[PDB]
């Protein structure tokens, strides 16, 4: 079996169904202990959590899912009718991460999305029934986070005021993103220094609000 499959594997055997704390407990003890994974980690998933609960958004999109921390930190967080749309690109990720959010019990306020973000993105409007976004989680492979920004702008996906919350912009880091945002009369940015998931490495999440054409 894969890493990704010991972590469900473990959270199955270890945490309480229905209990989003006790699931993310135990994927970062794992993580900790046994085999390090690039879940978000509790250090910057808390600094998430607090501008998840700045702006409470109706309505988050989250690009990359992996094993379904971020997306059970995220929805477990979210007022009642408001909903999270992820999108993985690894078939057997996403099975993982809708198993998790199974076990955790956020399944109806989560839609799990199987495919790469440049097909899904331009989909949302019609097959989704989306409008706007309120808030985008950037967690996925670094080169695309500047392509699908401006993918998300080219759909009409964003609104004045839709939270971009960008994961790993100093490791791995995301030059061409991080440059273009700050750079951006449409985008006013704040940087949140926090910690690699798991490691005494210095790491960062950056929100940029997007301002409109
Ligand atoms: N173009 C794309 N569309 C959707 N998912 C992608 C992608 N490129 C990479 N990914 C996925 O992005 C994930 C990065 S890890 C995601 C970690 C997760 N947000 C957490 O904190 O728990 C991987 O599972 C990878 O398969
Ligand atoms: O949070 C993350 C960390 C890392 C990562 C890998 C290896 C290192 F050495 C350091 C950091 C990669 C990631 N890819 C996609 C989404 N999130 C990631
Ligand atoms: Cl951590
Ligand atoms: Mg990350």
């Amino acid at each position: 079996d894969t890493k990704e499959q010991r972590i469900l594997r473990y959270v199955q055997q270890n945490a309480k169904p229905g209990d989003p704390q006790s699931v993310l407990e135990a994927i970062d003890t794992y993580c900790t202990q046994k085999e390090w994974a690039m879940n978000v980690g509790d250090a910057k998933g808390q600094i998430m959590d607090a501008v998840i609960r700045e702006y409470s958004p109706s309505l988050v999109l989250e690009l990359g899912a992996y094993c379904g921390y971020s997306a059970v930190r995220m929805a477990r967080l979210l007022q009642p009718g408001a909903r999270l749309l992820t999108m993985e690109i690894n078939p057997d990720c996403a099975a993982i991460t809708q198993q998790m959010l199974n076990f955790a019990g956020l399944q109806d306020k989560v839609t799990i999305l199987n495919g790469a973000s440049q097909d899904l993105i331009p989909q949302l409007k019609k097959k989704y029934d989306v409008d706007t976004l309120d808030m985008v989680f950037l967690d996925h492979w670094k080169d695309r986070y500047l392509p699908d920004t401006l993918l998300l702008e080219k759909c009409g996906l964003l609104r004045k005021g839709t939270v971009l919350l960008a994961d790993n912009v100093i490791v791995p880091g995301t030059p061409d993103f991080l440059a273009y945002v700050r750079g951006s009369s449409s985008f006013e940015c704040t940087h949140y220094s926090s910690y690699l998931e798991y490691m005494k490495v210095v790491d960062g999440l950056e929100k940029a609000i997007y301002q409109g054409p």
